[PDB]
């Protein structure tokens, strides 16, 4: 019956669908409407037309496996999409019309319906399923009685009757929080308009509402722009994107029924977009170190993922007014249009979307210029996220603590992570796709960049761990320049290290010390680790002499530095050593399929060239220090060397600091509270983390006790000499 929930229908088919805006002369459009015509063709030749079948697509044939009902009912999905759709060749098709029909009641009476439970994954049976089951309702509502469509969403119901909470019908149920919380919205919200219930819809869109509070524990986001999920694993960009992409679909239709939400409650959306997704986006890669074990799927890696950040935003900005709309359009294209490496099309899956990323991209009135400098201390989920906009390169660190999980593998993804927040870096230059084409499975789990290990082999069926201390945290002092420490203990307690990181603007150093080791392996950092680009080779320089790697690895003692030369300033790389170390480097093909880290990926072989760079800790006290020089010139980097010469202030076990003479500016990490005189100026007093800097006869300070994660007053930490 045609009425105000058939209208919010409407609304919600233009945001999921959108085919009132197709237009066959629109190259994009077209784009995705042939990639629809090609899904449902396959679907409608593949699907089983048999009497008394066992299933209705042979690769989604056992639905002991849950993953097989979500994937089955969004091939109906996409038929509604093209049933409904006037330039698609099915377009009021009787077969295809027919075939939802009696695919949704077969499915119905063997598979999926009230009188089931739970086998398998419970997220297909009250998420993926019924969202893939409301849409196909909602798009052909005009084909389906209501009295059918009330029949085919009780097992909805059944699944999920309470908006607060999710597992209702097993023995654990749990509460619905950040991205699983706008999937309840999702689920309830469209059921009961296409139920016309009204007490299911304000019911749901009030717990929806918890969406917009910041939190100081837990799941959710925090005032600093952490996000959190799953207990206390970082979370941005994976569960962050599914709450943002589904909250900015939601909100339109939410907006126009009879419990709107208040503005000044949403207003919150504006700080995550600022403070939380904003900072992780560099030339349109959404930062891996946020995207938990969504790393290990094939069809998302960064620069796809980051689209669905992206599409969450500019439909927020659609909504918005003014200044604030403006300003969010001006976000999302400039970050868009620095993308030279993925076509941001290749992830906008509705025609409404398709439109108003076109909208954007040529509207001259919409200000697209690079973003400024930032520098972002997510201490609330330990990652630290750095952009310099004059040399043009991010910087991201990753590290967990006692109050956050290393690395999630679960639902058989992510499987090799180990690794992945030992103190381990990322570094985002010119190449846009370092991280990208088949970065994941082929990199050497065993050797992630910046982090120390020994070489003890690892089981897959291992899982995330908290770190035994909370001496972990970054000191910020302003976009360009802080401080990190971790007080770090491998995963079986046989190595420590206290690891330091100096972001001084336009360079990071590395300091660690207190290396020991109580085990038979072997124990050693990863300098780096980097993809190469078969396009682009680089030229690599020991000492500023030109080195041949092999396969093989090699050993170069007494080494001062090593410089990596591309033809393009924007991708070298340099890395400085305060104190000639002992190095061993070595390039090869590394292969691997994206099975081995994720078992529902594909096995299918994989291979990238790397280069390594490693430095052996065969003694306890060991430890290292070198300076990451990235985007400029072996000239450049050779000069900048030598200013460097007197850069590190000090190395050891209580003591760790590096000093930026041309900017003024000190790094400083204190493992116990004795009085440090740095420099001949000025002391510090206190167990933490300093970022200092002198203008003349004058010191701003900025102080992190990362134990606490409190600051201090200046005269508890700070004593300028004389
Ligand atoms: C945040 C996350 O990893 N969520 C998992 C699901 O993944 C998301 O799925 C969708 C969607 O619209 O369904 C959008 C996101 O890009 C993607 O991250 C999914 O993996 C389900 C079920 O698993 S599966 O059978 O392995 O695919 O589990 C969620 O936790």
């Amino acid at each position: 019956v045609k009425d105000t929930y058939t209208d919010r229908l409407d609304d919600w088919n233009g945001i999921i669908a959108g085919n009132q805006y197709y237009d066959s002369k629109n190259d994009q459009m077209a784009k995705l409407n042939q990639e629809l015509e090609g899904k449902v063709a396959d679907s409608l030749s593949s699907i089983s037309s048999q009497a008394d079948r066992i299933y209705l697509w042979e690769k989604f044939s056992n639905y002991k496996t849950s993953a097989n009902l979500t994937a089955t009912y969004r091939k109906l999905e996409e038929m509604a999409k093209q049933v409904t759709n006037p330039s698609s060749r099915y377009y009021q098709d009787e077969t295809v019309v027919r075939t939802v029909r009696d695919s949704m009641e077969w499915m119905h009476k063997h598979v999926y319906n009230s009188e089931k439970s739970i086998v398998g994954n419970w997220w297909d049976y009250e998420i993926g399923t019924p969202r893939a089951i409301n849409n196909t309702l909602s798009l052909m509502k005009e084909y389906f009685s209501d009295e059918e469509i009330k029949k085919y969403t009780d097992v909805i119901e059944k699944f999920v009757p309470d908006p607060e909470h999710f597992r209702k019908t097993t023995d654990n149920p749990f509460k619905a929080l950040g991205g699983n919380l706008v999937d309840m919205g999702r689920v309830k919200v469209i059921a009961g308009l296409l139920r016309k219930d009204d007490q299911e819809i304000s019911s749901t869109i009030r717990s929806i509402e918890q969406v917009f509070k910041l939190v100081d524990q837990g799941e959710g986001f925090y005032q600093d722009g952490s996000y959190i999920d799953h207990t206390n694993v970082a979370y941005t960009g994976a569960f962050g994107n599914v709450l943002i992409d589904g909250l900015s679909q939601l909100l339109p239709v939410i907006q126009k029924t009879k419990n709107p939400i208040d503005k000044d409650k949403m207003q919150t959306m504006y700080h995550w977009i600022d403070k939380s997704f904003a900072p992780l986006l560099v030339n349109g890669e959404l930062m891996d170190m946020s995207r938990g074990r969504s790393i290990s799927r094939a069809n998302s890696e960064g620069h796809v993922a980051a689209v669905e950040v992206l599409r969450g935003i500019h439909r927020i900005a659609d909504m918005s007014e003014g200044e604030t709309k403006q300003r969010l359009q001006s976000l999302v294209k400039t970050i868009v249009q620095s993308d030279s490496y993925y076509d941001v099309f290749k992830n906008l899956k509705t025609y409404k979307d398709i439109s108003l990323m076109q909208s954007l991209l040529s509207d001259a009135g919409v200000a697209s210029v690079p973003r400024t400098s930032y520098l972002s201390a997510f201490n609330k989920m330990d990652k630290t996220a750095m952009y310099n906009a004059e040399k043009g390169f991010g910087f991201g660190l990753s590290l967990f603590s006692s109050r956050t999980l290393n690395y999630e593998h679960m639902n058989k993804e992510n499987k090799r992570g180990w690794y992945t927040s030992d103190g381990m870096f990322y570094l985002y230059n010119g190449d846009l796709s370092h991280y990208s084409d088949g970065y994941w499975p082929t990199v050497n789990p065993y050797k992630m960049p910046g982090t120390t290990e020994t070489d003890a082999k690892r089981a897959d069926s291992d899982t995330g761990k908290v770190l035994p201390s909370a001496f972990v945290g970054t000191s910020k002092l302003d976009d360009a320049n802080a401080t990190a420490t971790m007080d770090f203990t491998n995963w079986n307690q046989t190595l420590t290290a206290h690891k330091s990181w100096f972001m001084l603007k336009d360079k990071i150093a590395f300091l660690g010390s207190n290396i020991q080791n109580t085990s038979t392996d072997t124990a050693a950092t990863t300098i780096d680790q980097r993809k190469l680009e078969s396009s682009n080779p680089y030229k690599v320089y020991v000492n500023d002499k030109e080195a041949s790697l092999t396969e093989q690895e090699k050993d170069y003692p007494e080494t001062q530095s090593v410089f990596l030369e591309s033809s393009d300033s924007k991708k070298n790389i340099g890395y400085f050593f305060f104190k000639k170390s002992s190095i061993s480097m070595s390039k090869a093909l590394q292969k691997g399929a994206w099975k081995d880290i994720n078992e529902g990926q594909s096995d299918k072989e994989v291979e990238n060239e790397f280069l390594t760079i490693s430095q052996a800790h065969k003694q306890n006290g060991d430890s290292y220090g070198y300076m990451l020089i990235p985007n400029v010139d072996r000239a450049t980097f050779n000069q900048m060397i030598k200013e460097l010469e007197s850069s590190l202030i000090e190395n050891n076990e209580t003591l760790q600091s590096v000093y930026d003479a041309k900017q003024g500016v000190w790094g400083i990490v204190k493992y116990d509270d004795s009085v440090s005189t740095i420099s001949n100026q000025f002391q510090v007093l206190k167990r933490g983390v300093y970022t200092i800097r002198k203008e003349g006869d004058e010191y701003k300070i900025a102080y992190y006790n990362p134990e606490t994660q409190e600051s201090a007053p200046d005269q508890e930490v700070f004593k300028k000499l004389e």
